[PDB]
């Protein structure tokens, strides 16, 4: 019956995931994640999330389906958290935005209302780019090209090249960019290179679709979401994907928000709806318990503050990672400058090892990062980074 | 920008919801949403659940993400329940599961499972159907059609002319069907029309699809279970959607189940593969908190046990009121037959009401149903019966 189903290959980060559980290397060490470890190594709980638990389980409530959108609290949290609190396309009701199963889910839905209603539209991801991006708009027969980011040569951005590539493209094309913390090189714009793409994305007349992860671990909340505001305050056609997964440690619980930026009230109202009846063909609601602890998280003022403290941490110690990481690098080796990695934000960073010295990484070490030299800076911490960084000064001294 | 979209009507059960809400009338009751309600007229959180979920606080866990599959514990359970404890087909290892958001969610990956693979094939659903089943596949741009199944003239089933109609379909066309308590009828199959229609499957080679939503609100689990153990007795390709909303009272933490019975070990590796695939480029994974409840119930015996026990009280109860609103309007109307309302099965009721005496009910009452005439028996309970069933008396005589 089934014999013309192809076998599926299985998520590639997943793996590599088999092999380092395998390796016997007592010393071993995985990179390879973007999943954030705290400086015990371990996925951490929240303190605020922890007493949004609390109050959901005192008491243990009945559990309705929760509205399409998800519930209010949850979409406004999104909304505020992106665009800023009170902020004047809030207050004018131009923001249509739902409650998603993690950010994926957010993609997904986006993705389908742009397959239903710009039919014409191609999507283009950052040459590199997040894995999955692609077979999310793929899987919505959205044909999905590339456009020119990362410079292997320099470690940074061909941002002529890129520029030039968004003039080349059609009108409501749509680009799939990242606000911060570029997954996976690390590499981010300048505000003022947001500046021009906007401005070409306008001229160009495209469909800018900002997919933001990692809103904290790169500057701060506010800084993070620039690309978003900005994008606002030029009056764009606004696509945002968020995820709490990271910035909230609840990966398991599929917490994301999708918000649509619209000209007029009118417009967010169809464009609401139809995101609404988008949800009811997909999973027709999305799941209560995260959505409760977004809700009691984002709207609890004393909870708000505590969370921001605590990503701001886990930034804070990603950034020492870094730092440090640096430091016995150019302690260690003369005339290379590892300034790109303070410069790169969030939890990825492209190493700018080649393929053959991360392998070697792999064999000699144990040391698990991804082919094309993506570390994710969290897997490092105390206990195993002068292992970690020693090893990477001998595999490029060699 | 989005002139193009269309306004979306909004889901009609719950377009009806809010002119209930909005209704000032003191009386009125209820009956057009198919959740199920207690003694008291509330949402029931049972004690299993409650149990899982203290066992779930204690201590609060990390949340990392759960396979694409879900929780196996939640695959396990799903499939004993279907398929019998410890069955042969799972024994023999032919079931590939995976846990879904909801039973929407399994309609949702199964119809991209047909859509990638059998491109051809096109879906019938029952005349009439839940709303949703539709708008699942047509969003897979699966074409989808009606089978004969509900007689408006003798309350009863089509039979004949179902069984004429899926003679005309073509080999590996799709079959929606209800092993029991459909929707919106409460009309079913008996156990002989059920081997006679899957003779026809067989025969004419079609892909049953069972979608069971209300498993234990029929007879109880093993029997409402009976088509799709059938299905498998005669080693049919099946597909399975189930869901715990109503049955375990859990609407809110979308949980459920896709099963596909495979003829071959390595065909069931395939479709495994596959879901997968097709569940990473959707949502990625499901939600912990409700697939973690699942779990525990299903897998303790304990739970378990106390967890059917549960849901025999909840059916109880409805069969209750099915035989208390019958027995009010025999009493009242004479010649009219009214064994219908017991002959159905499940939460929904067709009633047997034209639009006119539905719109009615809301009028002079406060009490809605669908214009369909479609009644949730979970609605009426001690405190409401009369009322209702008076009324419906009213509206019957004019
Ligand atoms: C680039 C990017 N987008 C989106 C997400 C959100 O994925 P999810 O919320 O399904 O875990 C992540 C993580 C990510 O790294
Ligand atoms: C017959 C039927 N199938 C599928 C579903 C899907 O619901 P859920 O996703 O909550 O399991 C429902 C209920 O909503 C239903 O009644
Ligand atoms: O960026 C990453 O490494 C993550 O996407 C890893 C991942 C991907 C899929 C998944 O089901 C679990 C983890
Ligand atoms: O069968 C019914 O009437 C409803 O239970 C379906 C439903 C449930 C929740 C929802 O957000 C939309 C439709
Ligand atoms: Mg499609
Ligand atoms: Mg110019």
């Amino acid at each position: 019956m089934f014999e013309r189903i192809d076998y599926y290959a299985g998520d590639p980060i997943l793996g590599l995931v088999e092999k380092f559980a395998a390796d016997n290397n007592p010393d071993k060490v995985n990179l390879g994640i973007g999943i954030y470890y705290d400086e015990s190594g371990v996925m951490p709980v929240l303190d605020c999330v922890k007493i949004a638990e609390q109050r959901i389980a005192d008491p243990i409530s009945p559990r309705p389906y929760l509205p399409m959108a998800g519930l209010p609290g949850h979409r406004k949290g999104c909304q505020e958290l992106l665009f800023g609190k009170d902020a004047p396309v809030l207050k004018d009701g131009l923001v249509a935005t739902i409650a998603t199963i993690g950010g994926s889910g957010a993609l997904k839905v986006g993705a389908e209302f742009i397959h239903e209603w710009f039919p014409q539209s191609k999507c283009y991801v950052s040459d590199p780019t997040w894995g999955n991006h692609i077979a999310i708009f793929e899987g919505c027969d959205i044909e999905v090209g590339k456009y020119p980011y990362y410079d292997t040569a320099t470690g940074g951005i061909k941002f002529d090249e890129m520029i030039a590539f968004f003039e080349t493209l059609n009108k409501d094309d749509v680009l799939l960019l990242h606000p911060c913390c570029h997954n996976p090189t690390g590499v981010d714009l300048t505000r003022e290179q947001w500046d021009t793409v906007l401005n070409v994305i306008q001229e160009r007349e495209l469909i800018p679709f900002m997919d933001i992860a990692y809103q904290g671990f790169g500057e701060d909340m506010d800084s993070d979401a620039y690309a978003i505001r900005k994008a606002v305050d030029m009056g764009l056609p606004l696509f945002v994907s968020n995820s709490f997964s990271k910035n909230l440690s609840l990966y398991g619980e599929r917490v994301g928000g999708l918000s649509v930026v619209c000209p007029t009230v009118d417009e967010t109202e169809r464009v609401f709806g139809q995101l609404n009846s988008t949800v009811r063909r997909i999973y027709s609601s999305p799941p209560s318990h995260g959505g409760r602890v977004v809700d009691i998280v984002m709207n609890d003022a004393a909870l708000h503050e505590q969370w921001v403290g605590e990503v701001y941490a886990m930034r804070d110690r990603i950034k020492s990672m870094r730092t440090k990481l640096k430091s016995v690098l150019e302690a260690k080796i003369s005339g290379r400058n590892f300034d790109y990695l303070t410069a790169q934000n969030g939890m990825f960073s492209f190493t700018g090892l080649t393929p053959e010295q991360v392998e070697r990484l792999q064999s000699e070490f144990g040391i698990y990062m991804i082919s094309n030299s993506r570390m994710c800076v969290a897997g490092l911490n105390s206990s195993n980074i002068d292992y970690v960084a020693n090893a990477m000064v001998d595999v490029l001294k060699d």
